[PDB]
């Protein structure tokens, strides 16, 4: 009777249901029998009834519920989960909440519907994973994400059952996590997201004063603030940063306080308990800066407390140590260069050290080798410090983090050769020296006047020049192969010499003498002319077009990128300090702005700023 | 013209010349160290030859005496590529923006 | 007097002036110094100047 019952329930007719209870009683057939359930997805009568209905009044639900009650299988029937993959775990309560009908939600909850059921189907998974909609996999979270304040209010406080707001799904995300996940930067979405977030946080704090909801962390270890920062959702992030609660009862959980006003000047005291961490836990600032592929990183960096904190941190110790860094590195490079120049070609390495100059010469090599080893150790410590960032962190951006690794290798590699491979240690030592000299732009990144230059040269080099060089290499290969084939000698050495001559020509110097020996000289000259014309005239200076366009983008965003680079370098410098010293350099005050519910002082670290307003009269 | 040449000269050209001098120092020191004569006068003569090359004239004859000529040519090619191709006319980008 | 003027209350200003409050007293604290020097607000270091800079025509 599955098809007939499905048709009856879909049509919404109530008279047809008459006589079903006697049939079930006589045949002792439960409403959850496999035959009744749809084989495709284990769907039952109730979800079909709730899916299709007229103005939210299908009118068949109470009769079916009474029938199930008479059969004595109400608990199993109401909360029967869907099987299969796409809609696994879905229940009747989720559907009732989705269709925005309060009456059916009340009915299901009163009759005993489970309120903690989790929907884990692939359709409910995040967008990037394959599911078109994600809401935290909970009824209350689903209601909150769909902008239904009345449903959330009723479900939180019900005489039958209550859905605790501090409940985590399989992913670990709680209601706030899901609300942030679906948050969008659109004008309309942000307003309701913030309103629901504030309402839910206030309710949770009111009901449970001891525990703060935002404290809970997901499996990834992030909090709603940290997750919003990582996902690039500025709309909720900025609101969370400057959250202020006027209510006296629950004003403790506020993040922005008022210090004092003198005339147009207003000084306010922000809180940064978790915004800045001295290695104790992950900080919003590090996640915002180091992480890649963030939609609105530049905008999120330009917030009231972030800029002031960066400025104060830079003034306190950043400038003092940055110049020390530059001086030490330049001195080491000068020592390395002097060691490289005064290298005795005569004799088999290693050499005996007996003379006065040996005292000075050996020290340079020892210092350079120890510096390379120190660089390698620093670069492995840093890699493990950031929890082993993947390829995207190293290769695509922060190229200097990789280059010093290469410099770390060669410098020590040569040493091995210097002990056994005496003959050819110079070949790689000189290349290491060149790379070390060339990779000093990391220290120039910080300077405001020349901060952009290094970033934009690194950007253009790998992206524009290589893309152009693909086509240039196509041309080079074709023309060089053609010219090599054409010439008549009357072979590897001849080909190499011809390639050398052609490269010398390509620079713009040399002489055109090859045509004399070859046959068909006229076509040879025609081909050379086409080569020169195409490459030099068009490509050589048409690359400059998009190169200048790239520099134009960098010029348009020069101020924004410099701020990012300066923040990166100062944070970099900070992170290498020991934990105890970092704690000794803590920034902010210990103002006891307010007392807890029991009266104990909060005594939380904060940071005060000030601004000027003239319209506040 | 006068105001903008005075402005660009001290601000753009010097900022670019810092990086250019880093490259120059590194490459020149490397090449001087690499060559085997068998010293101040030799270094000065090599620097003169390398500058004459940097302009775009002169001849590449130094490789004959030195050992490991292939790496020497590779390094010279990297020098020429980087400086001339990228920097020499990428300075022009921000110069034109100024 | 400076505080009374700042809080925009005319009554207390009248009371202090009538009772004999000094009207030429100068405030020279670092907080009152110019912005670039270290003081967040500068108004000439006088009561009348403070009232004028705060847009209080009646007090002036
Ligand atoms: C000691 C503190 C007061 C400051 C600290 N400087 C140093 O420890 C040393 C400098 C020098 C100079 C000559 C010889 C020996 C040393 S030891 C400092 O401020 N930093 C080092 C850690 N940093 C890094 O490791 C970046 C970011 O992770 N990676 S890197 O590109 O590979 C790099 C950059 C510069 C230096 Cl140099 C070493 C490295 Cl692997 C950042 C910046
Ligand atoms: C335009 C650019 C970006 C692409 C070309 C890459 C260069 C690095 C190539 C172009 C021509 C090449 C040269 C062509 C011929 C030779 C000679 C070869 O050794 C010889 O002198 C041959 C004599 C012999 O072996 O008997 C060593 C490499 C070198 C300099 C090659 C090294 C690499 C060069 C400079
Ligand atoms: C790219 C630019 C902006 C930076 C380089 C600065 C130039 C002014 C340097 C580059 C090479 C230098 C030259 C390298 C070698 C010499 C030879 C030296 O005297 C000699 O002829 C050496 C012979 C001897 O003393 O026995 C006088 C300076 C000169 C021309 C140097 C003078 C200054 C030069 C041209």
């Amino acid at each position: 009777n599955r098809p007939i019952l499905f048709d009856i329930v879909s049509r919404g007719s109530t008279a047809d249901l008459d006589g079903l209870l006697p049939f079930l009683l006589t045949h002792k057939k439960r409403l959850t029998d496999e035959e009744f359930r749809e084989p495709s997805t284990g769907k039952t009568c109730l979800p079909k009834a709730l899916l299709n209905l007229s103005n939210g009044r299908n009118d068949t639900i109470p009769v079916l519920l009474d029938i199930a009650e008479r059969t004595g299988n109400m608990r199993e029937f109401i909360n029967s989960p869907f099987r299969d993959i796409y809609y696994r775990g879905q229940t009747a309560l989720h559907i009732a909440i989705e269709r925005r009908c309060k009456h059916y939600v009340e009915l299901l909850v009163a009759q005993g519907a489970d309120v903690h059921a989790q929907a884990r189907g692939r359709f409910f998974q995040p967008k990037d994973e394959g599911g078109y909609f994600y809401f935290g996999e909970l009824p209350l979270s689903l209601a909150a994400c769909t902008n239904q304040p009345h449903i959330v209010n009723y479900l939180t406080e019900n005489p039958h059952k209550k859905a605790d707001m501090r409940r985590q799904d399989s992913r670990g995300n709680t209601v706030l996590h899901a609300l942030v996940a679906i948050a969008d930067n659109t004008r309309e979405n942000t307003k309701f997201v913030t309103k629901m977030y504030d309402l839910l946080l206030l309710k949770c704090a009111r009901l449970f004063p001891d525990s703060n909801l935002e404290a809970v962390l997901n499996n990834d270890g992030l909090s709603p603030l940290m997750m919003a920062a990582k996902t690039g959702k500025i709309g909720i992030f900025q609101h969370i940063i400057r959250r202020e609660v006027t209510d006296e009862d629950t004003r403790h959980l506020s993040r922005k306080f008022k210090d004092w006003a003198y005339g147009p000047v207003y000084s306010s005291l922000y809180d940064l308990s978790s915004l800045d961490t001295c290695g104790e836990e992950a900080s919003v600032l590090e996640i915002l800066v180091y992480n890649s592929k963030i939609e609105n990183r530049h905008e999120m960096l330009a917030v009231e407390p972030i800029n002031e904190l960066l400025r104060d941190k830079w003034r306190k110790f950043g400038a003092v140590s940055f110049y020390i860094n530059v001086v030490s590195y330049l001195c080491a490079m000068v020592i390395f260069t002097l060691t490289a120049y005064y290298q005795p070609l005569e004799g088999t390495p290693p050499y005996p050290y007996r003379t006065t100059v040996d005292y000075l010469r050996l020290a340079g090599e020892v210092i350079t080798l120890f510096t390379g080893v120190l660089f390698f150790f620093t670069n492995i410590k840093d890699l493990f410090m950031k929890k082993c960032p993947g390829v995207n962190s190293l290769f695509i951006d922060g190229s200097f983090q990789l280059l010093y690794f290469i410099y770390s290798v060669l410098v020590i590699v040569s040493a091995a050769l210097y002990l056994a491979g005496i003959e050819a240690y110079l070949a790689v030592m000189v290349f290491a020296l060149v790379l070390g000299w060339m990779n000093a732009l990391y220290f120039t990144r910080g300077l405001k006047l020349t901060g952009t230059y290094s970033i934009m040269i690194q950007k253009i080099l790998f992206k524009d020049l290589f893309r152009f060089l693909l086509v240039y290499l196509l041309f080079m290969i074709g023309y060089a192969s053609a010219l090599v084939s054409l010439l008549n000698p009357c072979d590897s050495e001849t080909f190499s010499t011809f390639l050398l001559d052609l490269f010398k020509l390509t620079i713009g110097m040399g002489d055109l003498e090859m045509l004399s020996s070859t046959k068909y000289p006229v076509v040879f000259i025609i081909l050379l002319v086409t080569y020169i014309i195409l490459t030099f005239v068009l490509l050589l200076n048409m690359l400059i077009a998009l190169m200048g366009e790239t520099v134009g983008q960098v010029s348009k965003e020069s101020k924004h990128i410099w701020k990012l680079q300066w923040a990166t370098t100062i944070l970099d410098i900070e992170r290498s300090f020991p934990v105890f010293l970092r704690k000794a350099f803590r920034s902010g005050e210990m103002v006891t702005v307010g007392k807890s519910s029991d009266g104990t002082p909060d005594r939380r670290w904060c940071f005060r700023v000030d601004e000027v307003n003239w319209s506040h009269w």
